[PDB]
């Protein structure tokens, strides 16, 4: 049973946790750059600076998990070859100041998740769900938003692209004067 | 021959000037309450403080007049009801401080119109073409503006409602911080 594991600071990179049952381990500063977390549980795992650059996530449930300060960068949570293979569940998943650069989260479910100061830095965000979500001082740069769902996003003080204004949904979404001026603007509006 | 006349002052309130030839006629304020001017040409007249109060204007040719501190309130310049009848044609007039208030201007062409400080408030801009317009501290409020054209409009300092960021074709449209952030606001955002 690796429930409830005390796998901290574990030595698992490369390692094959398909389809594993992590649920609740505590896996805070664990390396697991490249392992194939594909269709694992992580549901409420303690992923606190842990290392998941290029991990393979596809179809990985992490609903509740504690990601803070966590490394994803390139890591597949979401719709990519192979399989027909779903999104991560990332729901109420706490990513604070994570590291998400060149991530994909194509068709990932982020719902109420806490991305406050995380690196989205060129992430695919197509079709991603980031309703009730947190963005604050999060840096979008670069990131795919086609179909993405920000609906009562908190996007307060994040850096954003014109393009995302055009993209995502953003109902009910909470921003600054400078990005609602910006909103405006790539509608097409002069200032 | 009626073009060119000097009409200054006149009392024509009510008058038959249906398909008149206006052209460059000086009818500074001139009366001309509710004065059928339908199909009449108007090009370049000397309109300045006349009082067109309930004046049919339909289908007539305005452009390049001088209508500036006019009062057009509740005039129809549009689509109508009795005939087919089109839009009058404001191109490139000189609307500024006219008092427009429940005007009917839909279908209108006043593409080029100097509009600023003008009182638009309750009038019938549906599918009106103010591209390129002048609109500076111009009142908008309750103004119908679905299918209205105000590309390349400068909206600066306008009294303006939510409606219009949603309905008006705004690209390239001049605008101030505050009405960009209200144009955000119109299309859901939260402040």
């Amino acid at each position: 049973s690796l429930t409830g594991a005390d796998l901290s600071y574990a030595n698992l990179h490369h390692a094959n946790l398909s389809r594993a049952n992590l649920r609740s381990a505590d896996l805070r500063n664990a390396n697991l750059s490249h392992a194939n977390l594909r269709g694992a549980n992580l549901e409420e795992a303690n992923l606190e600076a842990a290392n998941l650059r290029g991990a393979d996530l596809i179809g990985a449930n992490l609903s509740g998990a504690d990601l803070q300060e966590a490394n994803l960068t390139q890591a597949q949570l979401g719709l990519g070859v192979e399989d027909g293979g779903l999104g991560a569940d990332l729901s109420d998943a706490n990513l604070e100041q994570a590291d998400l650069a060149g991530a994909n989260l194509a068709g990932a479910v982020l719902d109420g998740a806490n991305l406050h100061g995380a690196n989205l830095n060129n992430a695919n965000l197509d079709y991603a769900m980031l309703t009730r979500a947190n963005l604050e001082q999060a840096d979008l740069s670069g990131a795919r938003t086609t179909g993405a769902r920000l609906d009562d996003a908190d996007l307060r003080g994040a850096t954003v692209d014109p393009v995302l204004w055009r993209t995502a949904s953003l109902v009910g979404a909470r921003v600054d004067v400078d990005q609602a001026v910006a909103f405006a603007a790539a509608h097409g509006l002069c200032l």
